[PDB]
């Protein structure tokens, strides 16, 4: 069964979480979604590792690589998501 797969359109204080990186591993993991955002409409949760951003494998990109994708030029974004204590890469 299929990833979660979150769809924001950017609001006035953009999409509503931070990204972040976690030392001893690879990978963009979600933190502090703020309640009433896209984010949160959208289904993202604190702790989902990030795997695509709008159809491209961010799965171990860099944290500024990631962050620039999600910000590109666009004013809106799909995240591909998955609970890593459910979901292993192979
Ligand atoms: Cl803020
Ligand atoms: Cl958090
Ligand atoms: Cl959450
Ligand atoms: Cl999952």
């Amino acid at each position: 069964m299929l990833p979660r797969l979150c769809c924001l359109e950017k609001g006035p204080n953009g999409y509503g979480f931070h990204l972040h990186g976690e030392k001893g591993k690879l990978g963009q993991y979600i933190r502090l979604v703020e309640p009433g955002s896209p984010a949160e409409k959208a289904g993202l949760l604190a702790g989902d590792r990030l795997v695509e951003v709008n159809g491209e494998n961010v799965e171990k990109e860099t944290h500024q690589q990631v962050v620039s994708r999600i910000r590109a030029a666009l004013n809106a974004v799909r995240l591909l998501v998955v609970d890593p204590e459910n979901d292993s890469l192979l």
